[PDB]
């Protein structure tokens, strides 16, 4: 064994086959990449990378399921199975794009349309490129893992399929909600990153893993074995997809760290026909195609920000000068936030359009920003997939809707945030912007800027509505 | 000179000389043997604090809060005199607590004198006047340039209310009656201690930062009345906030166990009641209900008296001994289930006494043995929302105030703002009683077309097919 | 299982043995008493009672335990034998008096001189009175416990002995270094302890029991097996003897701690007469004798300051007085500090004449407080009584001397302190004391007292050794 | 107006608009990629901090510090004109870390170019003068009523020392010289930031507590000069801060391992250094070594320098990079044991070049393949005691300040204040090869009386009876 001293979970033994997929370049890659990406640039706490995260969730993962084991020795966990899970844990976020979420949410999206790709996509090609090019797949054998299965475990422990399970049975299905849980999003994913982001972060967590995981049993729901929690457990439940979205509105979507995200994300559109990165038998790759190659994509990390800032290239002009504005600060100007209303959703198919809705300034100098808000399940109450149990009867599971347990849980489950800031700065300006948008939101009948009445006097009589 | 002392939630805080002596009291030192939390001592091993240092914290936040207004705004006028004041009330505002903290003022007095009204406060200002009367303190506030019959007025009004309603100061100076205890949202300095310092003692992390709420805080002209204020960004904050007040109220100060042991002591106290001289003003002998009318006797009543019960041997006492043996032991009445009300029924104060005879008269296929304990759960305006009641800034326009209403911040945060719940213990403790109640206790909910207990499948299997809506 | 949740140690699980065991009068007992007594009236965070430091310890003496157990299946250790090393640390304060260590420190020394007795000796004998008032020794039985045995194999836990152990072999001697270390005092008591005294008082500790855990193994040393510790923990053991020290320099020593102290102790003195404790059979016992009767001791808790605060006989005027004197805060004046020369200690049968070498004042007034401060074993290196272990050769055990480690290690393991405070509080009096004191340092050869030259300038001239 | 920033360690802190501009500059944001412990993030995972937020923390607690004496004793005349330039040099004492922090300056410039002395504070301070220079701060001061010449002149002597020996400020103002670097003792607030940061992140708890030393500070006349002083209370607490210090190096910023990495990147830039080219002042290409010559360029060297190594392709570098990949996979040089000299045998700074050459002369029954890494331990000044030049007062007498002897303390504290550590790794790695190197290391031990290593029995079993003195 060996002992690690990570400051959220303490000293952690790490098994040597796990010490080994540790020590490898597709792993030590995500000492380099931020969790919270532009984050960093508002909580100045928040220098912490995916690494650590990465060693938490394998961390938590085997938590949980030698905690399952001893309490339920009837399961028949291996050792074998414990390993799988906790590699899962470790691998789970391998594909993490520089800045994390921005990578995989807003640059390819807006640089290669023509793809679906996900930063678990990423995680499971990774995982491949680190099990051949370190010969790891051996190592596994000499454990008694069985690589044609338990490669695939994995994998599917990441993304979901590729009873739709090739890795494990029905009756090890339970396994399938540690790392990543499609169910209803509980996860130990979640449970790390709370208290990671928080500690970091200069915010409390109000969330117990440790007492989730003392109640937690497994019970046969549908000829499909499933976790469950105590009764009494539901409660701290609906609280944890609360603090959730807690951390979002406080940190996560913070309108400055969006808007440095996306001064990123602008910089390296700038720069990305013009940066060559070296991959698999020297081919050269752009920043936007090198997720199509793990030994290229093994070098994108955050660095690729001070390649940009410190080259002297002048076809990165471009790029160079945006990312001198935000050491600078100058930001682009945060105009105000608005709300859908009734049943107006918001199609992805529509977000490019919106500047052009709000515009004398032209619609180029407009960025809106739609932020969809959640309990992880769109619609949906996560708390209706979750299975409970009683003191009484410990193995007889049951199912508790919101009506038993408070009226002052939420009516809805999902919202809509737009946000609008303008890239002219000044003054004159930025009066425009705040002028265009209220009217917008008057026009689209969408909510009353907060700060709607101080910012533009002359318009919030339009809307009787208001 | 300034004294420090460290308190593990706030750090080391300088006491100005007067509240030194006024902490230096018996009226004071009495909180040391009064527990925050009371029954929850039993359940959270923790939470072995006393109002002592919560009455130390609220007081030092009192004047952070009060300090901070003054150097980021010159032009309010807020003098030392004021800021003592705040202060002074900060640290006697929970100085009539009775033993058990809310069990005494929440459940023994109502049921032990049904002719009064009375509450914590109605007692910390009365201990208060005590205090400062006993123990020479008129002239040490003369000293430090108060002026006594307009600032005692001014404390007094700061933790009660009055008694423009305000003889202590003018709607100039408003503000300053919102820090301590807020009649317009509850939002309150108050909170702030008693969150940090529970949780720090629960074994509960707190979500909500009152660091960074002074940071923002601000007064304002609201109608012709100055206001304090926050910037438009803390409104999540604050509605976060109630919730985490909610929260802890789930997870501890309404704990189902922690609620019966209070309940079982205020049933010991009752039985003690009769037959318990306290000794006060003049030699005058008082009861443990009746103390509330005497501060010297007032004094004397702490949590003491629940061992001068346990370790005595008087028999007229072996009637309320014997319960708090009960605990001891852990024979607790036996908790039956929770169930809430339906559609808009709420459930009148009126038909508390009435609720255990309905369950005896369930028929499923005496209440004399039932408890049932309701318990009324809100953002602390009943019905209302409290953050309806705060005024805003913006950055633009940092006096101009404005209103936020909830649909401007998310639809994510509640419907309602108050619900009820009930909840069933058994007094008759055995597998052969506690299977009745159970039944007992299921069919009441189905007759009453309350909820199906989150645990009723389980417990009751022959009766939760008799309502189709479950 | 049974949990429960202290905030040091987080959700513990208690089995149902152990919790009949809580669920007494005599345990329950420890709800009343305070951890650092006097501590409190200083320390306003220090609310905090023996119960939940009895919980902890009971905590931690399972997890290290199990911790062997599970590292080593060689060892034999027995759920019946964790059981029993969990049940010491639960019951092994059950003895401390009211304001525990001031009740056996301060007032049973003076109250009783004519015996030897210790919170331990009456943590055994309330542990008797337990089991028997409270039908255990059948319960015992229905878990595996052998009673003729394992009563023996606690009380000697607690105590030490009655190879001199009757309780369990020289092969499982490891368990009798858990609750509480002759070897060596490293003992899982101090670090409940130092934790929860750091949560409560607002210092941080700078000690990991966490890690220490982690490294422990058992040895054979000298045909006993013995508890290890890496090679690399060393340090961090000198640093938790430390830590110890620097807490009862802080907190657990304060000047003004122990002046309230030894005020209570006075007022008990002056009621210890005239208070009735009713023990088995109505026998009458006073707050001194209670420790003869564990009927009568259970009765006995900090609820006695109140009963004598609140009386109103006149044969506790005494007392009675001493004790407002605290709720106003007249406490005696401290004069000052100073320490021993050379190689001279102090003995214990000399601390009752140092009034009168200190003296016009008479010697009634002064109060004279020696205390000794070490690593747990007077004059002894307790480092030199531990037994250490390599990664190459984890079996074989070696020693690891001070000068193996550093030169900014202590010369010397134990010092005294002495200090002087006055009864008579006024400024002519508390003057007068200050001289007296000074001069009796120049005479005893003492160190010029830190204040000493401010305190007393026409005296610290007197010796040119300062 | 006020910037509010959240830093997980102290807070909410409010930043001067002037301190916010001297913030938003790339010399400043020079500190987000640069880690405050460098190697360290190889073996505490937890340590992504980087300097940037220490930075912060130092000037906040600068501005704390000054406030709080001006506060306490208004007769110092402490203006805004002060506070802000302590502010000021607290937030750019450590503008000039190079790379990895301390590697930089302590390992690297060292060994890459013996012909300089240069420290990190000898670059912090000409970093600050291009970061006023080149962003028009030099304006902005005067703005807020600061004097230039007067003022960078105090900064800079803030940070570095001097150039009676001070212009920027009198023999009546010389405690502010005492609070962002001490010379007289080393009692500083960067020691106070970085404690509880680097505890933070480390996962170690403090045992330290800067916010009690602060209320207890005040300034006295010792020597017709005015130095900062303690209460008489407070020594213990002194005493135990530079053992919390001791105590952290030892755990964690001398990590047998930590160093070795250090050591590592070190020769892979060595390995990089002549082929390497940094774009500077009118387009001057300067080398990894030579950049801290020109503040224009060496702006653009932190942290990045490794991965630019690493992820490169140019075959002049197969050298460093082949180094670096071998910390990604983990082949580190392997480490051997420790020792210690004896007696009293310092170790001159002359002879560390020639250590490993004594290693591989041992003969137990190449010095190429050697690493010795020599580690000076101490209190901060050398053989030293600072807490001899630590000026204390009584409660008695506030201005009487007073010296305290180790004596009148305890006589638990240190004999020595400073010690050496030698650590030899071997760069050659097999187990053919590294039991020789435990053979070697273990003779060289026995030959120079040094310590037995703590695992020299069972590394070298047939070598440990050669010294009957073990
Ligand atoms: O007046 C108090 N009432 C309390 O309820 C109280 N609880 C804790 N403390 C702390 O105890 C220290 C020493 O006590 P204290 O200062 O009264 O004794 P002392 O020997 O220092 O005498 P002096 O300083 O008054 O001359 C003080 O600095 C306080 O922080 C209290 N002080
Ligand atoms: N005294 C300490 N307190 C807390 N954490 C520590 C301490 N010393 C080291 N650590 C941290 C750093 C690492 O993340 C982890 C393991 O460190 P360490 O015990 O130094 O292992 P190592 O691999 O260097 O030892 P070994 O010689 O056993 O291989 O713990
Ligand atoms: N070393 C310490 N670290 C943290 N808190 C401490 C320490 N020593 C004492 N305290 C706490 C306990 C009290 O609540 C508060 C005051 O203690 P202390 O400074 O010793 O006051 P005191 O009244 O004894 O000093 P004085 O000599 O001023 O009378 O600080
Ligand atoms: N939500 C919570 N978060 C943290 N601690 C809690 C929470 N709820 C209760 N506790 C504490 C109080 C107790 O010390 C311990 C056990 O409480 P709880 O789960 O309420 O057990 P219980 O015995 O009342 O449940 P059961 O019905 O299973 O018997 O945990
Ligand atoms: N809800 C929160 N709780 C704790 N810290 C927060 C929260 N929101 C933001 N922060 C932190 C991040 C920053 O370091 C600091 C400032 O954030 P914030 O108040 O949102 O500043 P801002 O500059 O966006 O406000 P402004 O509208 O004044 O420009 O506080
Ligand atoms: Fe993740
Ligand atoms: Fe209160
Ligand atoms: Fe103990
Ligand atoms: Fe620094
Ligand atoms: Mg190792
Ligand atoms: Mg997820
Ligand atoms: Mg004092
Ligand atoms: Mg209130
Ligand atoms: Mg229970
Ligand atoms: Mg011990
Ligand atoms: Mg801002
Ligand atoms: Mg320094
Ligand atoms: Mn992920
Ligand atoms: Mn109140
Ligand atoms: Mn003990
Ligand atoms: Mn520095």
């Amino acid at each position: 064994m060996k002992v690690i001293n990570d400051p959220i979970h303490g000293h952690i033994e790490l098994h040597p086959l796990l010490v080994r997929i540790i020590n490898t370049p597709q792993f030590q890659r995500l000492r380099y990449i931020k969790q919270l990406g532009g984050g960093y640039y508002v909580f100045p706490g928040a220098s912490h990378n995916r690494f650590e995260h990465s060693l938490g969730v394998g961390y938590l993962a085997g938590c949980l399921v030698h905690a399952l084991g001893e309490k339920q020795p009837e399961l028949q966990i291996s050792e074998r199975d414990v390993l799988c899970v906790q590699i899962a844990g470790l691998c789970h976020d391998l594909g993490h794009g520089p800045f994390s979420h921005m990578f995989d949410g807003r640059f390819i999206p807006l640089a290669r349309p023509e793809v679906k790709w996900t930063h678990e996509q990423g995680s499971v090609m990774m995982f491949e490129h680190l099990i051949n090019s370190n010969g790891i797949k051996p190592v596994m054998e000499q454990y008694g893992l069985i690589p044609e299965e338990d490669i695939c475990f994995i994998k599917e422990q990441i993304v979901g399929p590729l009873w739709p399970y090739k890795g494990r049975p029905e009756n090890k299905s339970f396994l399938y909600e540690i790392v990543s849980n499609k169910r209803n999003g509980i996860d130990v994913d979640k449970w790390d990153y709370f208290a990671r982001d928080c500690h970091h972060l200069g915010i409390q967590n109000n969330f117990d893993y440790k007492r989730f995981i003392k109640f937690a049993r497994v019970c046969e729901v549908d000829n499909e074995l499933r976790i469950c929690a105590r009764d009494k457990e539901v409660g701290n439940l609906y609280d944890m997809f609360h603090t959730r979205n807690s951390l979002h509105r406080r940190a996560y979507q913070h309108k400055v760290g969006n808007i440095i995200d996306t001064m990123i994300t602008d910089a390296f559109l700038k720069a990305d026909d013009y940066i060559e990165i070296t991959g698999a038998g020297g081919k050269k790759y752009r920043i936007s195609t090198a997720i199509d190659d793990m030994e290229a994509y093994t070098k994108l990390t955050d660095n690729i920000f001070l390649e940009i800032l410190y080259s002297t290239d002048p076809k990165l002009k471009d790029a160079r000068e945006i990312l001198k504005q935000i050491e600078y600060r100058n930001l682009f100007k945060y105009v105000g936030e608005t709300q859908p209303t009734g049943q107006i959703k918001i199609k992805r198919e529509d977000y490019e359009s919106l500047p052009k809705e709000v515009a004398k300034l032209k619609a180029e100098d407009f960025i809106v920003d739609v932020i969809n808000m959640d309990y992880g399940m769109q619609e949906k109450n996560p708390i209706d997939h979750v299975s409970f149990y009683c003191k009484t009867a410990p193995n007889r599971a049951i199912r508790i809707t919101k009506n038993q347990v408070s009226q002052l849980l939420p009516e809805k489950f999902a919202e809509q945030l737009i946000r609008v800031y303008c890239k002219k700065v000044d003054r004159k300006s930025l009066y425009a912007a705040r002028q265009y948008f209220v009217q917008w939101c008057a026009d689209r009948n969408f909510t009353k800027p907060q700060d709607g009445d101080v910012i533009a006097p002359l318009i919030t009589p339009q809307k009787k509505e208001w």
